C-alpha cells in the first residue's frame, strides 16, 4: 500500500529515506521515549522508532516519535510531511499547502466500506484490557496524565449522520477504561458534542484511530469547513477513495490499516481531570488541572505488531508547529481569497511559535482598491479572526510583494522595518481568542477573547503608485553583470553545497 | 603597537586570525569593493583588504570592507568586534559590552600630546588634492554621491574648549573639497554644532580620521553621556592615553596612527544635497535626496600605503548592527540601572533589525517592588524613550530571568507568547522618533515623534509570586539523570563540534 495511504508504508519510506532510527533495546515510556523525541525535535534529527517499549504486551505497542517533523537539510526539510501526501521528499511549503487545499474546489471522493483489513488483526474486549497497563507515554515530566493521544484520529458523526468529523485533540488515560481529554470551542469535536447534547438522549458514539493513514492525519490536523467530512475531502485530495472497516461496537467508519483503534463514547454529561499538558507553544502549567471531555473505550482493536504515534510537543519544531499553524495559514489564505482580498501566500512562522500568520499581498491588486491601510488592516482582520481558521492566530502581519512568508527572516525584517508600532496596527478585542497561548489564559485579560492584532508591514506607497525603495541587499543594489563578475571570482579571490 | 591601539595592527591581527582575504588584483571602487563587501556581510565570511584598487594614486588608498562585521563559526562570532578591545576572540557579547561600559565609573585618561606620528607621513595641501580623484566608493547603485565616510570619526569640540567629540555620522563627497552629510538631534556632532552656531562668529573646526585605533572606533559609535570627551573614556577602557597629534591647519588632535586624515570645518551656514544612501534597516529610497551638512576640507594627511576602512551597509549583518544596536543596548542596560530599574541584560536583536532591545528583568527585584506591568513598563519607556541613547530603539521587550536576551531566537519566543498585543504594551507618542526607519521617515506618521512602544513579556506572576511554568522543552521538561543518559546513549543509539 502507498505510503500517504498505510501507516505502516509510512514508517518504512522513512526508513529507506535514512530519515529512522530503529531504537531496539528498552526504552521507558515514563520520559524517556518523549526525551529522545523532544531531543530529535529540537535538533531536527531522525524520527524515532522504539520497537523495544517497556511494558508493551500482546502487541501493544512500539512508538513512533516525531511523525510530521523537520528534516536537518534545507533540500527535504519538509520530507516528512511530503511523505504525507505522496510529493516528492524536497516538495516546498508552497507545494504542501497547496496539495492540502487542492480538495476545496473538488467534488468529495467518499470512502469504500471494506469488510476487513490491518486493523482487525487483533482484538481485546471490554474484560481484557486496562489502559493503565499499557505503555502509554508520560511525556513531560509534569504533566497531568499518560498523554496516549498525540497523534490519532477522533472520529464523530453529527447525529443525523450527515458530517463525519476526523481532527485531532489531546487526550490522557483516566482510568482503566476512560480518557480525558480537550472539547472546546470552536473545535468540530466541541461543535458536533453540541448536537448530541442538545438532543440529550445518548452519549456520542466515537473511535479514535491510531497511525491512520498519512493523508487523513493531515486532513485531521486541517480547519476545513463546517460540515465536510474529512474522509471525502482526503479522497479527492490524493485521487482515491480511502477504505474504511466499521467498528465492531458502533457503526462509525475507521481506515482500514488503522495500527490502534478505541471505539466507545463521549459523554454528554460527565467530565474528568484533565491537564496540565506540554503544549505547543513551549509551555506547561504544573498542576494547572481542569476538568475535561470524559471518552469511555469498550473495545481495542489492533494490527500485530502496532505503531503508535506521538508527538512530544514543545519548543520548536514539532508537528504542533508544522501542522497546526501551515495548515492554518493554508486555510486563512484561501478564506481571504474568498472574501476577495488580494493574497496570494499565507504561512505562521515558526519563529512567532505559529502565533503570527503573514499574508503576501497582491500590491497590484490592492492598488486597484484605492483602499487605506486602516480600511485594509480593519477588513482582513474582520474575515479572519471572526472565523474558525483563525482561532490560534494572534498576529496577522500584512506583507508586498518582495516578501517571502515561507522565509522567517524576511517576515521579521519586513515587520520590523515596515510597521510602524500602534499607528500602522489594529487590535481586535471582541473575537475569539486561543487561550493556550501563556499571555490568555495565563495572563492579564479575559482568556477567551481578543488579544489579537493585524500589523500592516505594507508601505504607504504600496496601496498608491508602487514600491518606491530598493533593498540595500546584494540582490538589489548592484547590477546583474556585476553580480555575477563577484559570484564567479568568489572561490578565486579566497572566499568560502545545496544537499548537504 | 597593539591591534586595539592601532588600525595597521588590527588589519594584522585579522590576517593572523585567518579572518582576512587580501585581494591584490584591480578591484573598482564603482561598486564592486561594496559588492564583495555587501556578500561578505551578508555570509558572515573573511574581511576583504583590497589592495589594488582602481583610481588609487601616490598612496591613497587601500580599503578593508566589514570591518566590525561577524564570523561564521559560533564560538568566535563576535572576533572581529573583540579585537577591537583587546579581548580574546570568543568574547560573548556579555564580555565586549561590560568592556564598553567599564570605563563609566573609571576616571577619564585623558590623551597624550605627542609631536608627530604616521599620519604625517603625507600630506596634501589646498592645491594639491580633489575629492573627486581618489577611488571613493559608490557603495550601493543608487546612492546620492560616493560615501567616503562610513567607518571614520568626526572630531568636533564644544565652543569653550571642554569637550572633544568622537562619532561616526555618515558623509559623502560634493566636490573637490567639501563633503556633505548628515548632522542630526540628539547626535553629539549636532549638539556641538548648535554651540558654534548660537555663538555665530565662525564655522566649526572640524577633522575626520579615517582607520583609527579600533577601541576608539567603538567609543565613536557608542551613545556615552553628553559632554563626555571619548578620548578620555577609550584611555580608561584600554588602561592607556590614546597619543594624539596636533592637526596641521587647526588645534584638533588626532590619533597618532590615523591611516587618513582630513582637516577642516563643519559650516554653521552652508548646506548641500545629501543621500540617499544605502542603511541600516536594509533600504534605500532612491532619487530621496535631501540638504545636509557641508564639510569644507583645507587638508589631507596620511600614512604611507594608508588603508580606508568601509562599512557595507543594509541588510543583515553589518557594523550598523553589531556596533550601532549592541553599543546601544550597552548604555541602556546602564541607564537603567542608575534610575534604579532591575534590568541585568539589554540587547538589540538582530532579527528586530537592531530596532528593539530587549531588557532582561531581576525577577526577585522586580516582585520587592509590588507594582504591576502598566506601572513598570510606563517607568521603563519613559526613562528609555526621553533618553538620546533609546534613540534609534523603537520597542522595548521586557523579559524575566529565563530568557538570554543575547539570543534571538529566545526573545522571540518569549515576546510571541508571553506579551499579549495591546493589553501588555503600552505607546509612546510625544517622543523623539529615529526617521531612518522606513516605517517613520517614509511612513504613515510624523517622520521625527513616536512610534515607540514597551512590550511587558514578564508573566503575571513575575511580578508578585515567581515563575509559574516550566518550559516544556528538552531542558527543563524531563530530570537531569534522563537528560544525560539520553545524551550519552545519543550517538550510539543512531542519531547525530564546538569550533567547526
Ligand atoms: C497536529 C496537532 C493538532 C492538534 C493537537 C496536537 C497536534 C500534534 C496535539 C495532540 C499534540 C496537542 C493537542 N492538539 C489539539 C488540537 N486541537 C484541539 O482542539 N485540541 C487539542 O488538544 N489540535 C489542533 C487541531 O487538530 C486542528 O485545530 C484541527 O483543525 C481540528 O480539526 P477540526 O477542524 O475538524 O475541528
Ligand atoms: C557604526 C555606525 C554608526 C553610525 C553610522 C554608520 C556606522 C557603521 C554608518 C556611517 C555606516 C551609517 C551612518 N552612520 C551614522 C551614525 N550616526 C549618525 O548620526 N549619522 C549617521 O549617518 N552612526 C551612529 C552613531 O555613531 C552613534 O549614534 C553614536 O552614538 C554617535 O556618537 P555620539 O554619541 O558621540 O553623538
Ligand atoms: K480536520
Ligand atoms: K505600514
Ligand atoms: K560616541
Ligand atoms: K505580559
Ligand atoms: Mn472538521
Ligand atoms: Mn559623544
Amino acid at each position: 500500500q502507498p505510503a500517504h495511504l498505510c501507516f505502516r508504508s509510512f514508517v518504512e519510506a522513512l526508513k529507506v529515506d535514512n530519515d529512522l532510527v530503529e531504537i531496539n533495546t528498552p526504552i521507558d515510556p515514563n520520559l524517556e521515549a518523549a526525551a529522545i523525541t523532544r531531543r530529535v525535535c529540537e535538533t531536527n534529527d531522525k524520527a524515532p522508532l522504539f520497537n523495544n517499549l517497556i511494558g508493551m504486551k500482546n502487541g501493544l505497542f512500539r512508538i513512533l516519535g516525531a511523525p510530521g517533523s523537520l528534516r536537518k537539510s534545507s533540500a527535504d526539510r519538509y520530507g516528512r510531511l511530503a511523505r504525507h501526501l505522496a510529493l516528492p521528499p524536497t516538495a516546498s511549503m508552497r507545494e504542501i499547502l497547496d496539495k492540502m487545499l487542492s480538495a476545496s474546489d473538488m467534488p468529495p471522493i467518499p470512502p469504500t466500506i471494506v469488510p476487513t483489513g490491518p486493523c482487525k488483526e487483533n482484538s481485546l474486549d471490554d474484560s481484557e484490557f486496562d489502559l493503565t497497563e499499557l505503555p502509554v507515554p508520560l511525556i513531560h515530566k509534569s504533566d497531568g496524565g499518560k498523554y496516549i493521544q498525540t497523534y490519532g484520529m477522533h472520529i464523530v458523526q453529527s447525529p443525523d449522520g450527515t458530517w463525519t468529523n476526523w481532527s485531532i485533540a489531546r487526550a490522557m488515560v483516566h482510568d482503566k477504561n476512560h480518557l480525558t481529554g480537550l472539547v472546546i470551542p470552536p473545535q468540530h469535536i466541541w461543535q458536533i458534542h453540541q448536537m448530541w447534547k442538545k438532543e440529550g438522549r445518548s452519549d456520542v458514539p466515537w473511535a479514535l484511530a491510531f497511525g491512520v493513514p498519512p493523508a487523513a492525519i493531515m486532513a485531521s490536523s486541517m480547519p476545513i469547513p463546517d460540515g465536510v467530512t474529512e474522509a471525502g475531502y482526503v479522497g479527492a485530495m490524493t485521487g482515491s477513495s480511502l477504505e474504511l472497516v466499521k467498528c465492531d461496537t458502533n457503526d462509525l467508519y475507521v481506515p482500514a490499516t488503522s495500527e490502534i483503534v478505541l471505539e466507545g463514547t463521549l459523554s454528554i454529561s460527565e467530565t474528568g481531570p484533565e491537564g496540565p499538558f506540554g503544549e505547543m507553544h513551549g509551555y506547561i502549567f504544573p498542576g494547572d488541572t481542569h476538568l475535561g471531555a470524559k471518552y469511555k473505550v469498550n473495545r481495542i482493536t489492533y494490527r500485530n505488531n502496532a505503531i503508535m504515534p506521538m508527538s512530544s510537543c514543545g519548543r520548536l519544531t514539532d508537528e504542533t508547529h508544522t501542522m497546526i499553524g501551515s495548515l492554518a495559514a493554508a486555510e486563512i489564505r484561501k478564506l481571504c481569497q474568498q472574501n476577495d482580498l488580494p493574497i496570494t501566500d499565507a504561512f505562521a512562522p515558526f519563529e512567532s511559535q505559529v502565533t503570527w500568520v503573514a499574508l503576501r499581498v497582491d500590491t497590484e491588486k490592492l492598488r486597484a482598491m484605492k483602499t487605506t491601510s486602516e480600511g485594509f488592516r480593519k477588513r482582513v482582520g474582520d474575515v479572519v479572526f471572526n472565523h474558525k481558521a483563525g482561532y490560534t492566530i494572534h498576529r496577522l502581519v500584512l506583507v508586498g510583494d518582495d516578501i517571502d512568508v515561507y522565509e522567517g527572516k524576511d517576515v521579521l525584517w519586513a515587520f520590523s522595518t515596515r510597521c510602524r508600532p500602534g499607528m500602522d496596527e489594529t487590535l481586535f478585542e471582541d473575537v475569539r481568542g486561543f487561550p493556550l497561548i501563556p499571555y490568555m489564559g495565563h495572563g492579564n485579560g479575559p482568556a477567551h477573547r481578543g488579544g489579537k492584532v493585524v500589523s500592516d508591514a505594507l508601505m504607504p506607497t504600496e496601496y498608491t503608485t508602487g514600491r518606491n525603495w530598493e533593498a540595500a541587499d546584494f540582490n538589489q543594489s548592484y547590477p546583474e553583470d556585476l553580480k555575477q563578475k563577484v559570484l564567479d571570482n568568489w572561490t578565486k579571490m579566497g572566499f568560502s553545497h545545496h544537499h548537504h
